[PDB]
């Protein structure tokens, strides 16, 4: 119902993808001037990448600059439902999608689903492949999903018609690597050395992961020895 508060203004980076998912964006604003044209869109976007890159985040940034709802659910709970269930509950998400058209699905963590972990599994892979093919040519709505190694994912969920578009996502930019610091740093006392903006400016390479542990590193070293507030050293020392 309530479409995100994110868009692509506040996606540090990403360019090269962001223009490849602007046909994704259009299409979920007018779905019906994409149908009177007779044009057809691939409905299965996987988003390529590390773990920490802020590919979720991308995923619900689409969903906002398109003003459309971003539906959510999580491969991995599924998988860990009692057989059947986590399949009956694939069968409910887009029955409720479809009431909400056009909008995305976002399904995280696709490789609970797709990679060879299982009944729950089979049951629930099954379930989605044949979700995603009981689509229409007038189905407004584009599932998106992300992964880091799409070579060992079950190739049925990459044939045509089903998740048939990629987007590779590298490591932030420094910017991108600014906003996770900022976030994470919230409720963690720093002192008035700590730059953050430049924190970043050398952590290149990094992902959302090694950025977060960082901080906390930084805060134990401060917490053991009973400071109060994490400084500009504490920062450079959790680095390694
Ligand atoms: N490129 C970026 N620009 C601005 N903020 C970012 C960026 N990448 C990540 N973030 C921040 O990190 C938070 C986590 O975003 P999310 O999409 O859930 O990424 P993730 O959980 O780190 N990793 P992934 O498994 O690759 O999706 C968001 O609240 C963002 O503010």
């Amino acid at each position: 119902t309530e479409a995100p508060k994110v868009t692509f203004k506040d996606v540090a980076g990403a360019e090269e993808a962001k223009e490849e998912l602007k046909e994704i964006v259009e299409f979920l604003k007018n779905p019906s001037r994409f149908h009177e044209m007779g044009a057809r869109i691939p409905k299965g976007v996987l988003l390529v990448g590390p773990p920490g890159v802020g590919k979720t985040h991308l995923a619900r940034a689409v969903a906002g600059e398109a003003r459309v709802p971003f539906i959510t659910a999580s491969g991995s709970d599924f998988v860990e439902m009692f057989v059947g269930v986590g399949a009956a509950r694939v069968r409910d998400l887009f029955e409720t999608a479809k009431r909400h058209a056009p909008c995305i699905v976002f399904i995280d963590e696709i490789d609970a689903v797709g990679r060879k972990r299982n009944d729950e599994r089979e049951q629930t892979l099954n379930q989605l492949l044949v979700e995603m093919d009981g689509f229409e040519k007038d189905t407004a709505i584009v599932v998106m999903a992300a992964t880091n190694r799409p070579d060992i994912l079950d190739p049925a969920l990459l044939r045509p018609g089903r998740f048939d578009r990629q987007i590779a996502i590298d490591a932030p930019d420094v910017k991108g690597r600014e906003q996770i610091l900022r976030i994470h740093a919230r409720g963690k006392p720093l002192a008035e050395d700590v730059d953050l903006a430049l924190l970043a400016k050398r952590t290149p390479g990094f992902v959302g992961a090694d950025l977060e542990n960082l901080l906390n590193e930084a805060a134990l070293l401060a917490a053991r020895e009973g400071r109060r507030k994490i400084t500009m050293k504490d920062l450079e020392e959790a680095a390694s």
